[PDB]
């Protein structure tokens, strides 16, 4: 059973993914969670949005019906915060890193290799 | 510590997909919650659809039952809404850039290089 | 800005994979909300199931207890519904595609240069 | 258009992946569904879980707390189920799959051409 | 029908993703569980928090408002046990194995053969 957990993770992209959904999720959902209760709160006090209309479903019950708009924005205002937060907390970072040449993967040190192959494959001639 | 979590993050193939994960389901949630919003109530105002047939379940209660197609059709307009968003926002400039060619990728390079590589070998002969 | 947010998505294999997460996420979203609202009163107007036992938790309140039944096979039936939803739309297109031979990919490209390597390599030698 | 989302999808790597969240998501909900209906009734008749003290935030409200335990075994004990699910379901199967060389790849296939180039430059030397 | 799925599987890289989004949802799932079942009522007889303000939205209702900020709190909690979590059960092991190169990886073994045979074209010359 270890053997079959262990094995299966040095086989394991699958925990390199599993972490990034992991992480990916916990995030969004921390995000989420300020909007609602920090900003929604704010828009609520506000609020001059929630507009309507009658509604008496002839199939379901009847007294009235509502159109909330500060929720939208309220979510609006979140989504902002989260590209913010992520360009700005992990964006600058990964970017800057890249672009000064100190980051990897796989693909491109293959590259690199390959590069190299085609250099002194071409010495040869 | 320092150490394990940025030497992870560089190796963040896992960063890449946290962030595609964050920002699929931070986008999927806005499109909902817009449809939730504006759109289920319009839908509502109308609602001659929610129909039903008695429940008295003899196991569980006993009063009425209902099957709403309101939220069925709420919910496939938000669906439509969603797949028009993605690729008109993501899919006609991905798609563009691809035929075009811009767009990159590591998969790519490394075709490049074998195919020069193809090209030298035969050279040779 | 907007050339960090680009120059990021182009390098996007991420825009790939978030894409991807958006339409799995919604799309299994809209599968359940049609089991929740077309099947899930069905599996109700007859829930003969929903058993129980009394339950007064010594520890928290005293009242009665369920074991509900209808939304385990509703869930179910949710499930099945995916499997054939995601098999009969996606899985008859791609396997049959693949079978005929008709899908494009880098990794088979670049076997069919590793293949092409080594076939000339082996001439020389 | 029909040209692009077409040529999107035959370019769907994004396919693969969009159909892994699909299902991830859909059985992940069916397990914790099953938790819940079957399994979180009976670890609330015996419930001598939840405990609390008194809980009248002078911020908030005013009246009585609790700690739930019966939820957090409720959802360790789902938990369990989810990793016996994957693991046995499809952990023992993939597993066994590549061991006795079944499941192919074209990281795989890439790896054996590349291994014979390696062989033959060598004989060559 | 066995053939199709079977086959996509074979082919399924999908599952190595799938099982990784299976594990990730489930697994931050039970850090959040455990969050509001434990933490969050130690946060709650405390609660010198929820702030608020007056809240009678002329556009919906008419009452009072709440800004509540142990909820915050105690989701920043649950992010951090989910970071100590993931890096502890995940990290050390995953980074301490491939350190130690224990961990095999298709890209890896890939690299390692485009290094010999940089080496030996080199040697060529
Ligand atoms: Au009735
Ligand atoms: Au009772
Ligand atoms: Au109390």
């Amino acid at each position: 059973m270890l053997k079959g957990f262990k094995e299966f993770l040095a086989r394991g992209n699958i925990v390199d993914l599993a972490v990034a959904v992991v992480i990916g999720t916990a995030f969004t959902a921390l995000v989420t969670k300020f909007t609602d209760s920090i900003i929604t709160p704010l828009i609520n006090r506000i609020g001059v949005n929630a507009q309507s209309d009658v509604g008496i479903l002839r199939i379901g019950i009847g007294g009235g019906q509502t159109i909330d708009l500060n929720v939208l924005l309220s979510a609006a205002i979140n989504f902002f915060l989260i590209a913010f937060a992520v360009y700005f907390l992990v964006v600058l970072p990964y970017n800057t890193l890249r672009k000064k040449g100190e980051v990897e993967q796989p693909g491109d040190t293959q590259v690199v290799l390959l590069t190299e192959i085609r250099d002194l494959l071409a010495q040869t001639n």
